[PDB]
């Protein structure tokens, strides 16, 4: 009679919580998605060796189309739980999955588990100064994608920062680096010649966030247009202008240089 | 010879991501300061058990000023913790702390836990339209802090949620409401009179995120103004324009009145 949507956290098997993987265990079924986004530092098989559980994969049609005859009924008579990477309803889509759950007659809870959202805090930059986030796509064919640019721009106006997700092919587990985002960015500035992102934009990079050793990278993007950040998922940030205390940080932990204490406060 | 930063998480000691967990517990000395956020559903006793140590809690002052005298020294010979609820680097300005770390010659890591920040996606909103964040301040003798006000407005303006995080003074274990939270914003609004934030807003209440059954509410100010949304601690949003999955989500897990369905594009 109930399901729980449980969140697996940043990086690998141990950033659920412990009211996660308590309640995973002693869940009749478990199911998870793995299309959002993907575990990076850790295996499905791991996943199923901490909750001690077998666990069904389901793909984005499964869970899309057909939530209310794969999961569902089973969390009539059972508890059900419901994994994904991340913190549950962050995806945009997830939310409704709670009113399928409703109109079913089946009671939902859900379980929170550490999102990139609060995750960047570890880059110094402060949360309330960051605005509306984007997704940058890769082009493809003769579709050229570029409201990311136009995000940037309007919260850098307001002196926010702009959380930048880069795309992913999770079912070909394929993802963009920052590296190709700032390339791409490029493209757009010349594009549309907005003054948004060129050589001198500062930008951080965070890479695998949850990991006990993080990429933390910020610096001008003529300098790390071409750095290796190593292992994804990578996560670019175009911060607003910096406070002080943010710049420090990012000189003192992100190896930026020191230019950005004058330059971009 | 090195400094943990582990967030506990959202309501309990088990909203701690089992990593934090694991290395908590091989830590040789743990503090922990319980200003910054409220922890409603656990106790430092429930903490103390989960983890197996004893744990030292620090003043707002103990931190800001000692920081380095009290914390680190130990650092340089054994494995410190630091524990704090919620994410350790949302919110807060703990970040700087790193920077004495460094300074110190001391090591630091952080294990992330669930927050405020990304626990709002439990709201039905979608994280990536939230644009600058705010906190709503109590008013000081003849100060009265407005700048969140504005906030809104900006936001508003642009389409875009406004998370506002609540006062708190853990000292006097005085925690904000969110109907004190909306009581001050009217007076704010009959001073500037912006149209900002009027008994006819449509505003989201989350109260003990992180719970198995947080209260979560959408209505008008008029109407939830002197609500009842149970123990704190409280966040107020206020929404900007609503997607029509935002507003369904709103109305049937939220309780938001019907109307809001219909939509003016
Ligand atoms: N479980 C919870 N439910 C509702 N609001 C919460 C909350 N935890 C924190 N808050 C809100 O955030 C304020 C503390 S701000 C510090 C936040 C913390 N670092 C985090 O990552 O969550 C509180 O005064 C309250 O308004
Ligand atoms: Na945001």
């Amino acid at each position: 009679m109930v399901l729980y949507f449980i969140g697996l956290g940043l990086y690998d098997e141990r950033d659920i919580t412990v009211k996660g993987l308590e309640c995973a265990k002693k869940c009749d079924y478990v199911f998870a998605e793995f299309y959002t986004s993907l575990m990076a530092g850790t295996t499905l098989g791991r996943i199923q060796k901490l909750i001690g559980k077998e666990i069904r994969v389901l793909s984005r049609e499964d869970v899309e189309l057909n939530f209310e005859n794969i999961v569902l009924p089973l969390a009539k008579e059972n508890d059900v739980a419901f994994l994904t990477p991340g913190d549950p309803l962050v995806a945009t889509t997830h939310a409704e999955l709670r009113i399928r759950a409703k109109r079913a007659g089946v009671e939902s809870y859900v379980i929170h588990a550490p999102s990139i959202y609060s995750a960047v805090g570890i880059t110094g930059l402060h949360i309330y100064k960051f605005g509306k986030s984007a997704t940058v796509a890769y082009p493809e064919g003769n579709w050229f994608p570029t409201s990311y640019y136009d995000v940037i721009k309007e919260n850098a106006e307001r002196g926010l920062h702009t959380l930048l997700f880069l795309d992913i092919k999770a079912e070909k587990r394929m993802y963009m680096t920052a590296n190709e985002a700032m390339e791409l960015l490029l493209k757009v500035e010349d594009m549309k010649k907005g003054g948004v992102f060129t050589d001198d934009t500062l930008v951080v990079v965070l890479a695998r966030a949850g990991s006990l050793n993080p990429t933390i990278r910020a610096g001008y993007v003529k300098d790390l247009i071409r750095e290796d950040f190593g292992d994804p998922p990578h996560i670019l940030i175009v911060p607003g202008k910096l406070h002080i205390v943010e710049a420090e940080y990012l000189v003192e932990i992100a190896g930026a240089p020191r230019e950005i204490l004058r330059v971009n406060v």
